[PDB]
């Protein structure tokens, strides 16, 4: 229903991402792609388009990928028994491989392969390839108290030199979230906030984090809540308020954006296109997240 | 009225661009610049901004422009009484003089800064820069005898090297037709058949010759004879038939799709950001030619 | 007990490594890694040591690995249960999912890994990844007819621009063999043909293939059957009857070396630095394979 | 009358020329390019001849020229009625658009076409094309009351960087000194000015003032009072005495010694060749200014 | 007594050097250099000024020089007493140890050393450096027999690129003419012959051979015979008449020119600047060889 | 009776070099050649071989050679009777010319030959050429005394960036040590402070300086005093004890390593392939210096 579209109106919608296309020319973007943006087939394979867009605009796009729920039916598969403190699985040594396998070795590999239908463009990367990035062994905290679950951490330092050398080869780096310690011992890394190092570390003009909701709510569930545009200081005094599954996604744009990153976009990977919505529209279809 | 277009509606818009994204990614357009589209402000701004967004996605525009009836008033300005064989005003040194400096210190001025306001972007040229492009003089036929009407040619050779240099280094080239004959003598080119020359010698994957119509009717003035697709063979047939403001847009792209440049376009100089209408929809906004 | 070697011994081996280096200066090596010499800890660890030997030689080695048995072991725990045609397991969807994210995600991670102790070389790739090289489906013969087996296949075409710019980047490729066909289905390819299609692609001056034995026997198991040169003349003649072990092995060989290979090497990966050892002194420990 | 010139003679001429040879090789010069040496033709080919020259030599020539009586002419033949304080006419937006049509479209064509009689030397540039250069409006002094005169102005601000690829290009560049401010509407800048602005961005070795005249004379019309080389000490003591001819030219030279360029030279544009002569002779044909 | 040399005299000299500049610039010029030239400190000291002359014009010279006489001279010192074959001495192992040690180690040094009082251009070379070129033993006809002469020989081969990555890194090679064989043993080469040889490898615009007299006479001694401009045709006709100092000069020129050279010039070495005098004045300073 | 050295001996000598392999490659090594190493032939033709050695796995020999004795002897075969002042020869501008035709060529021609069997490697060198390094007089000091010996001096300062460029292009530089002083005065250098002077402005990774015995005893003769690995601390502290033959060295190494050159090395020349024993293996064949 969009050949019923006039002409002039196509004109306007093309129009109006000049000053998005001028801004963001030569210019790195990482997606955080997650959610059910990564579980409907006509979602995914518009996302892959979209990066197959991005980098036909000589726009520099870099993915970075959870997938947390594959990897627990892949632990269900294989009857490995899961160890858990608070609500936090142990990642032993048996889980960080099955963690890894399934991240690279499956939800990497669909979708390099969907974006290569577009071209020669998706190359799938850990932080073990090359020595790209390294991690730190984090611990969470269950009850106030500060607790060891396993090989898991943070990105710890990245070769950006490495990391811009292969998006200036024309390149999307899908990026599976593992990376070695300093003692070369792999860990898992939450995809979310490596996303956010990433961006800081590779000095990248935005950061889009695709979620399952419109935008950010302050307060929810009131529908007035709903904001299009925040700032980290507001942020930050809204963030021990919100739903438990929007603290990790805001708090990867206040690292993001204070890093350095000019903005950071909380999109609906719901909506088809999320991405060019989001990035040539001057509404968008998310929240974004500026300093101030 | 655009804010109130659905963003499921933008989406689709701005998707369907893709697969001409990535046909032109890193490709030299030649856009003829002429007619209304030069004299109206709305138009001409629109135009300049489209010039960026091409160079804002990796694509190469290349303008080269006309100014008959410019020339004209400047000539009746000055009080240069004109000498008229058939319908030709023969140029003399003197209304070449006035033609350049119209052509070149004028209508590409304008150009320039209409499109350097999104950046440093566009460059003034004519063949007598870096001898970029020579000339040969040409005589019309009269009456069907050919005929001298002075310092008037044809793009000779062009500088295909030198000229793809300057479009490497980012910058959008406006083309002001005058061209140094072999004996270092300027002549004045007609701006369409110099854009067809350019974009052969070129390479260009599409040439863009904005009119002042809505396309090429094949049996003006029959409202059915509006044709969208069109090859050389049938094209070339219908030659001698057409009206006479359309045979030089004709015959210059037929010359372009025959010399090897995949696509020419006669395309509604009238219709606001008709370049983007034209490169970034499936229908267009014009007739496309090709070869069969 | 090295200590006790007399320095003028540790001299003339380091030199007759001499006209190895000047030969392989420069030069891609590709190493086909299977067998014991992927299993047993010690010689992995200085199999992975050897690569980077090769690399701060300045050689350029390219790394293709199989895994036959940890496929097998994988699809056991997840009680896929196997179809078979002859003495083959067709390769279902299910099954190239479960090889592809066993070969890439946990066979080809170790090695990356063990390298990448010594430096930023290693990098794992496949076919998939920038579209580095296609597979076609393969029929086998069973009973001298030919059989469909699935998403089985040879490699196809290879990017050999591409490749060879990973390896000027200074990376060793670890290559898991699964590429996509014409239509982006992907395929499992069995490592030794693939290796062998690699070395012919990259202009290798050198396809070693490690195995589990000392060289090839002409006459197994006649002792004196073992030889340490052969042509490919006298080569072909005897591959119809060797054991089924060394076949693959060998026809491989057989079309490196054809393929403009100066030398195919089958050498022993149960030799601690097998890969030195062939490369850097005159005698070798396996059989070297020209054209004749 | 100079075959009878004695080859030894030839050769103490040649020779004298090496050590400015050497101090100029790869070094940009400024040409300031004005007065006869722009009206009659054996001047106007030999000072193109010798842009020609200094480019064969390795050297990077940068032509700076005016045409203030051209302007004048047009404006008389087109009847725009001028409006004038002090001795100075106001450059409404109309006269603005005849002088840089004239400068632009006819005095700089006519430059670069006499230079390219050599070869793919020149190249016509303002400060609007790839925003080379920007202009800042200036008010003059009638009664010692700043005044405005319209749109005339001061070089603001030289893109340094991009006006130095065009000449490492090969290419000389001829410029019209029209810039736009930093709204972007153009402005006309005085041509003297505008080179000594151009001289100390660029870093050029050298600025040479063509004028009509043999040199400065510090108390004309004293012949006594003429020097060859000044410092900018005493030359900016003798200035509020001067002839109202000179004082741009030495403000130039002052403002651009000053900047850094080591010498500034104001030399006699009746002379033929006048280039060439105060370049490669120690004596000179003009005034050398140096810091002091 | 230039002082008294009228300005315009010297702009004429200068001027006239234009279209020698035009096709000399960015092209190399090998230069034999020898006799009196070689001798007269004055001479010398102009002949290396001469030598940075042409690199701060962006021209590219390379010296091969001789030394027959200094090496006899050496080899009388040390005693070594020579065995002669017609009028050749014999060199054996021990003379060309003491040539290679007097070319390369004395008088190519004296030139490096005065060239590079200009600035950081001389570099000395042999064949050996580099493998450079390479030598073949040459034999010589005594009364109509060919002869073994010892380790004297003609230019093999020359590696042409890097002979020309020597002179782009903006240095002047001062060859001496040694080179070894095929089986590395060096032989001395007659410098005349080598520089025809280096000439027609490097692809020189022209091949300089100083002399020690005005210029060829075709009839010596006849005064009239003197000859400015000659082609191949005639010239080989001239050959086996002229004295024996210029047969070997001569037929170093044909072998140039023949080979593609499109100019050799035999020029006076006891004039001052010969080599500016020949290549920036129209009328020269010695016999211009043509091909016709 | 290498051949009945075991396969997985040979394997560990080769695996043993790795660690030195990482850490030379891309790197340079100055090697100070002299001694019996520079005139035994055996020897003589395993340094060569050792540079190719180096050189083909991407590390970056520089060679500095001295031969003091031939220049005696040639001194000896001229009849030049020497002045002495202490146990000091005068150097004369006499001496001087012997010296550098005796250094440059001879003694260095012989080694670029020699090196050259293995490909295109070895150029010769000295200061002079390109102005690659200069020197300053030395006095010395006979009886506590400084005093004059003519043109005799240290390197002043080198061209560290096209020495380097040198390198990159692939080339071992064979540097015969004469260089300018400021006014042009070629002089002779000590061959061991210049191997040391090089090592440290070209940022060697290692300063080798072959000599003729084991290696340093700190209490010459008592056998027990040889060290294989010392720091600049003790070892300045040794220096005013140890054998005249070893003061230069020694006072090398302590300038070398203290101007930043992380080792020096006083190997024992007398070992055939003594580069390759010190350098790929780990206990050496010399005496270490690092800084402590
Ligand atoms: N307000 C929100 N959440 N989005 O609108 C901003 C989108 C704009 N294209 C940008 O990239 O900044
Ligand atoms: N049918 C016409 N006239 N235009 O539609 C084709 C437009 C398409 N973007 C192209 O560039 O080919
Ligand atoms: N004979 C056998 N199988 N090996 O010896 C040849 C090894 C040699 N380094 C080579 O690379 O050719
Ligand atoms: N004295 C005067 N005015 N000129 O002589 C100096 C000219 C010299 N070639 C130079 O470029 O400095
Ligand atoms: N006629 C003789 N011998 N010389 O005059 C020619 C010189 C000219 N510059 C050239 O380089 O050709
Ligand atoms: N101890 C001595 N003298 N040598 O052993 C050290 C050698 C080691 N390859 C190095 O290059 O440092």
């Amino acid at each position: 229903r969009i050949e019923a579209l006039p002409t002039h109106i196509k004109a306007q919608v093309l129009a109006e991402a000049l000053p998005w296309l001028k801004q963001l020319h030569g210019k790195v973007v990482v997606v955080k792609y997650g959610g059910n943006a990564m579980t409907d087939d006509t979602l995914r394979r518009a996302f892959a388009a979209d990066m197959a867009f991005l980098r036909n605009c000589g726009i520099h796009p870099v993915v970075v990928h959870g997938g947390g729920p594959q990897i627990t039916a892949m632990l269900r598969r294989l009857g490995i028994e899961g160890d858990f403190k608070g609500g936090f699985r142990v990642t032993t040594p048996e889980v960080l491989d099955v963690a890894r396998m399934v991240l690279f070795g499956q939800v990497g590999r669909e979708l390099v392969n969907l974006i290569n239908a577009h071209g020669p463009y998706a190359v799938g990367i850990t932080g073990e390839d090359a020595q790209l990035f390294t991690a730190v062994r984090r611990s969470v905290t269950v009850d106030g108290v500060a607790t060891d679950i396993g090989l898991v951490g943070d990105v710890d330092q990245v070769n950006t030199a490495a990391m811009l050398d292969l998006v200036a080869a024309g390149r999307i780096p899908v990026v599976s979230t593992l990376a070695p310690d300093a003692d070369g011992v792999v860990h898992n890394i939450n995809a979310d906030t490596a996303a956010a190092a990433v961006a800081e570390a590779l000095g990248a003009e935005k950061l889009l984090m695709l979620t399952d909701i419109d935008g950010l709510y302050t307060r929810w569930p009131d529908r007035d809540s709903l904001v299009s545009e925040i700032d980290t200081g507001t942020l930050a005094q809204l963030l021990p308020t919100l739903e438990s599954g929007m603290v990790p996604k805001v708090e990867a744009c206040l690292r993001a954006v204070i890093g350095g990153v000019p903005s950071a976009h909380i999109i609906d990977g719901r909506v088809t296109h999320c991405v060019l919505v989001e990035l040539f529209t001057d509404a968008g279809t998310g929240t974004k997240v500026v300093r101030g």
